[PDB]
C-alpha cells in the first residue's frame, strides 16, 4: 500500500495522481497543487507548480490516460514561482494559451515580480510565458462543455486568483473551489499596514477574504494542499470527508486572523 | 400513526402541517401546498391554495407554533383559483403586502381571470387583493435574513412564478424550488396553438421550461403535491429521497412531454 503525502512535504516531492471528484484530477506534488479537469473535447490545466514540475505534471496527466496536446487552456493560482515557474514548460507541451488577469502580466512576461508583489525580495527566476491572454477579473475560461469562473482574489499577491466550477460524477454534482493563498507573508522589506506604498492593497485583501468566505464550496482544494488538509481528505492517509460546504468559510476566516496577527507583528516592529 | 395524504386527494382535505426541510414548513392541504419560510424577524408564506382554505393554512402556522401576524411578505405561483383563493384573507390576518408580476396582478384585483388565462371560462371567483407590490420578474422578495428568488413561469398562466430560496439544517443548507405548475390545461375554447389569438405566449410556456429544467435544484416542491411526488418524500408514506438534485430537470422534460401531447391533441381538432 502506497505510504501517501505529508503535509511538511517538499514542494518538488512526487505524488501519484489521483481523481478528486468526477473530472477533476490531481496532477501536482506531494508539496504544491495542480489539477487537471478533463472532457471530452479537451482539457483545462490549473496550475504549474514549481520551475522543476513541468515534468512531473506532464507525467501525472499521461498517468491518468489524457495526452497533454489535449489541453486547451491553462490557468493558475498566483504568480509565485511555486505555483507559476513550470507555465512557459507547459505551455509549449500543450499549445495551450495560459489566462492571466491584468496585475500578473508583467511577472509572467518576465518571469519575476516587482515590488508591488510582497514576496518581491525572495522571487526565483521563471521562464516567461509567452500566449497569454488576459483574463477579466470574473471572466470564463470555456473549453467544450467545461466552464472555470475566475474569482480575482488579490493579496498574497496581486494577480491572485481563485477557480471554481461543477465536476459531477453520474447526477451527483459538486462545486469545486481551488481558492488561492491567503496567507499573508512577504520578505523582509514589505509591510501589510503601509497603505501610501501601496494604495488599497490591504483593504483588496480583506474584501478577498470575504469573496472567498461567501464562495458556494461542496470541495476545497488550495495550491499549498495542507492549507486544505488535502491530504486528509484524499488518498492514502484520508481520514475527513472530501466534500465540506464549510471549507472556504473556514479557510478564509483562519486566513484572516492570520492576516490580523500579521498587523499586530508589523505594529510592533518599526 | 397517521396514515398520511394520497395524490388525488381532494384540494380541501387537510394535511397535518410538517417541516420540509430546515425553515422550510408545508401548511398546506393534502391536496395543494402552501409553506412557510420562517425566521426570527418574520416569515414568508409562499400560496394560499383554494378560496377556502384560509383557515386551514393559519390552523397549520399556529400548530407549528408560528404567528400569522409574523408573516411579512405573501408570495404565490399562480393566479388560479386554487393557489389565489385565499390570498386576501391570508394579507387580512398577516398584514402582509402581496407580491405579484405584472401579468397577474389584474386577476389579483378582479377576483377572475380574463382570456389570457388558458382556463378562464372554468375559473372560480376569489377576494381581490387590497395590497399587491409588482414583483420584477427576476425580482427578490426579502425578509430579515430571508430571500426568495422570483423566476417567472409563464404558460400554465400569464403570471405564473416559480421560487427559490435556501434552507438550512445547522451547516447543511438546500437549494429549495416551489416550481410553478407547468401542465398544459385549459378550458374547452383556448388552444395553445393559435399563437394569433395570445402571440408569444407558447413560445414563453416553451422557456419557462427550459429555465426551470435549468435552476440549481436540491429539493422541489410544487403547488399540486402529486406533481413532485411530494407525500412518497415527506410524511408517513415517504419512500424516496427528499433530495433529489435530477428532480427540476425531470418534472420540466415531463412536461415538456405533456405539452407536445396536448399540442398534438390541437392538431387533431378543429
Ligand atoms: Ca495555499
Ligand atoms: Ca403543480
Ligand atoms: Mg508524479
Ligand atoms: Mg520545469
Ligand atoms: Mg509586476
Ligand atoms: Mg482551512
Ligand atoms: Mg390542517
Ligand atoms: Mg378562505
Ligand atoms: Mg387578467
Ligand atoms: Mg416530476
Ligand atoms: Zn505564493
Ligand atoms: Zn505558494
Ligand atoms: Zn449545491
Ligand atoms: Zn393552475
Ligand atoms: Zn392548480
Amino acid at each position: 500500500a502506497s505510504r501517501g503525502c505529508a503535509d511538511d512535504a517538499g514542494w518538488n516531492d512526487p505524488a501519484m495522481p489521483l481523481k478528486v471528484y468526477g473530472n477533476t484530477w490531481y496532477v501536482g506534488t506531494c508539496g504544491i497543487s495542480a489539477l487537471l479537469v478533463t472532457s471530452d473535447a479537451g482539457h483545462i490545466l490549473v496550475d504549474a507548480a514549481t520551475p522543476q514540475a513541468g515534468p512531473q505534471i506532464l507525467a501525472n496527466i499521461r498517468a491518468l490516460g489524457f495526452r497533454p496536446e489535449d489541453v486547451r487552456a491553462i490557468v493558475f493560482s498566483h504568480e509565485h514561482f511555486d505555483h507559476a515557474g513550470s507555465l512557459a514548460e507547459l505551455q509549449k507541451a500543450t499549445g495551450a494559451p495560459v489566462y492571466a488577469r491584468a496585475p500578473a502580466i508583467d511577472t509572467l512576461k518576465r518571469g519575476l515580480p516587482d515590488r508591488t508583489d510582497p514576496q518581491f525580495e525572495v522571487a526565483e527566476p521563471v521562464a516567461p510565458v509567452a500566449n497569454i491572454v488576459t483574463l477579466a477579473d470574473d471572466g470564463v475560461v470555456s473549453v467544450g462543455p467545461l466552464a472555470l469562473t475566475a474569482v480575482a482574489s488579490p493579496g498574497h499577491t496581486p494577480g491572485g486568483t481563485s477557480w471554481t466550477w461543477r465536476s459531477c460524477e453520474g447526477d451527483d454534482c459538486r462545486q469545486m473551489v481551488y481558492a488561492d493563498s491567503l496567507t499573508a507573508i512577504s520578505d523582509d522589506v514589505f509591510r501589510y499596514s503601509d497603505d501610501a506604498a501601496h494604495p488599497g492593497y490591504l483593504a483588496a485583501f480583506r474584501n478577498t477574504l470575504a469573496r472567498v468566505a461567501a464562495l458556494d464550496c461542496d470541495i476545497l482544494v488550495t495550491p499549498h494542499p495542507s492549507a486544505s488538509g488535502l491530504w486528509n481528505r484524499i488518498g492514502p492517509r484520508a481520514a475527513a470527508p472530501l466534500m465540506d460546504t464549510t471549507a472556504c468559510r473556514r479557510y478564509a476566516q483562519g486566513a484572516r486572523q492570520r492576516l490580523e496577527k500579521r498587523l499586530a507583528e508589523e505594529a510592533a516592529t518599526s
